[PDB]
């Protein structure tokens, strides 16, 4: 019936961009007759300010009462002297993922036509283009493995983290990657360090076991140091990249930055029942906050991921995506998408959201 | 008195490039009156073929009787179906590092003048240039931490690796990085994941403790997912990058590939007594082997690192480096350094070594 969304806009540009996502959602709600109710909750640094911790009890409970979390961004210089476990970004995101079992992170990164010049890639590499989905295991591996901590004092004081995966954890993230490849270009590149790590040995072994169910999908394996090199040089050769938690973290940010256009990229972190956490791929960009400069496209597109993946509102999700395409091909781009001689054509955050929501209303 | 070198040329191009390094060493030996004796030992795939394992007992003992290991490259398709712990690359390199306590890996990567076009970076980024030394902790962390293995069966079978660092391990790699920065551009970027990992919390804490002894060196910290993004985009902003084992592995290969010219880059892995293992940064490139095509500069420069760091032959090391510079500025470049319209000017491996050794002889 009537969906419930926990809106966790966080810090920096999170609120001003979330305002545009919500604006575009309003247009989609009216066009498709969706009944979505939203409640806002403090998270990250504003929650520390307001409630003394990055993930208040009340915010968590709001997320459990929701069908999805629409999440902005967290962190900023203000909290960047806090002891590393009280800090906003890890203190909002890791417990969210752990509590809701959001084991699947999807971060698709593509080079958009006309924006090749912005890619830090050499012009003939960006001109080939790319389109790489990183599928990253989000609730296991070295992030949540135990023992973690430290023992001892002085020179022999040591600290430790345990990277741990079971067959079950690996197979459920691998199926996600194969299924995604199946509807893309039918190739999974599994990324590990199987020459060094026992988790990676089992990782590679299991993802190969999952492959039997996808005889139309090509699987190759690559070590993470090789994957990071190869993506800099021929990112067009990857379709779906399938990674454990630490590796996926590194790789997803790497190809996102290779696009040159992070303010266009969004993220889905989902559990097996369709609940998920939907967010822009970039940070809270505190330096540009409250200035009407941030690109809201990433947050807008996060709301379209939320519609699709949690609310099963595929039409609505697709309408927002095309209203974004339309912006991008009708000269509605924020300042960071424009070369320095074109930076005077920059639209503000409000202008971007206004356009994109008008487009949805107009039947794009 | 008379130095002893264990020559472990390995597989692929390792031998034909090592022949050029040895040729250039002969010229340096004659010019500086150095008495260097060399013994060759099988390692990697040729050792599996010849002795049934990648690091024969006899090879190890040859390395213990040596002042340094001059190491080529290991691995190739031939051994790439072996169970992952019998494989040549990990089976030669990790036990070498562990046995000789080679905790310090130095991999300097710079963009050479005139070779900017080869960098996968966008032209205005490569034109700024860069010069980044990755200092990577090589004997600890998740590579050698215990417990490592697996337990269980079926879906609940799990495997595990332990990332472990002590204050002592961190402080000795950090001093190396600060000392290196001190003689470069006086900045250390320490790379960790302190927002997630207990090893990284202690890592950051300790490297900050080491910093007190280097008040002329700026220290900043960066997370590894951010470091991999930032290096793609503004690699000119880094001087020394200081990393743990897994992270340094990823980062050193990333900036090496950002140079566009891996066949020029070499590696030093050294213990605290000056013994070390010296090797080209790139692999065994099996596809181009025995064809007189491989760039020997990386192996030649590995021999100059060996002279400097193990044999305390600074003059000799410097003479080889300048003979390399001279090649590179006198039109002696192998095929992979030349744009496709200039690829007819390519020199062979023998021609490169001949030139570089002539240059040393001539008093470069
Ligand atoms: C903030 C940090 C814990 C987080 C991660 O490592 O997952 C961030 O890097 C990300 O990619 O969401
Ligand atoms: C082969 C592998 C074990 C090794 C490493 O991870 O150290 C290689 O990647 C390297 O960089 O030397
Ligand atoms: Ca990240
Ligand atoms: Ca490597
Ligand atoms: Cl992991
Ligand atoms: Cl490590």
């Amino acid at each position: 019936s009537s969906y419930q969304i926990a809106v966790l806009a966080g810090d920096g540009i999170g609120p001003e961009v979330m305002a545009e996502a919500r604006k575009v959602l309003k247009a989609v709600e009216a066009r498709f007759g969706l009944n979505i109710e939203y409640t806002e909750y403090d998270v990250g640094g504003i929650a520390i300010d307001n409630h003394g911790c990055p993930l208040p009890e009340a915010t968590l409970k709001g997320c459990e009462a929701a069908d999805a979390i629409l999440f902005g961004s967290v962190g900023g210089p203000k909290w960047e002297k806090l002891p590393p476990n009280e800090q906003p970004e890890r203190g909002a995101l890791l417990p969210l993922r752990g509590h809701f079992e959001l084991f699947c992170n999807l971060r698709p990164a593509k080079l958009h036509d006309g924006l090749e010049h912005m890619s830090p890639l050499r012009s003939d590499i960006s001109a080939r283009g790319f389109d790489v989905l990183c599928v990253r295991e989000l609730t296991g591996g070295i992030y949540f493995g135990k023992p973690k901590g430290r023992q001892g004092e002085g020179e022999s004081e040591e600290a430790f983290d345990t990277m741990r995966y079971s067959r079950r954890e690996i197979s459920r993230i691998a199926r996600i990657a194969f299924e995604a490849a199946r509807g893309r270009r039918k190739k999974v590149t599994s990324v590990d360090k199987a020459n060094v790590l026992a988790c990676s040995v089992l990782w590679r072994q299991v993802v190969e076991e999952v492959a039997v169910d996808f005889p139309d999908v090509e699987l190759e394996h690559i070590y993470i140091d090789n994957a990071t090199m190869q993506l800099l040089r021929r990112p067009d050769e990857f379709d779906v990249m399938l990674c454990s938690n630490l590796f996926g973290d590194i790789l997803s940010d790497e190809i996102a930055m290779l696009t040159g256009s992070m303010g266009l990229l969004s993220s889905a972190s989902m559990n097996s029942t369709g609940f998920g956490l939907f967010e822009p791929a970039g940070g809270s960009a505190p330096d540009i906050a409250g200035k009407g400069i941030a690109n809201p496209i990433a947050q807008i597109l996060s709301a379209a991921l939320m519609l699709r993946h949690s609310l099963k509102q595929e039409e609505a999700a697709s309408a927002i995506e095309r209203a974004v395409t339309k912006a991008l091909n009708s000269g509605y781009l924020t300042g960071e998408l424009l070369s320095s001689d074109q930076r005077h054509k920059a639209k503000t955050t409000v202008q971007m959201g206004d356009f994109i929501a008008d487009a949805v209303k107009a039947g794009v």
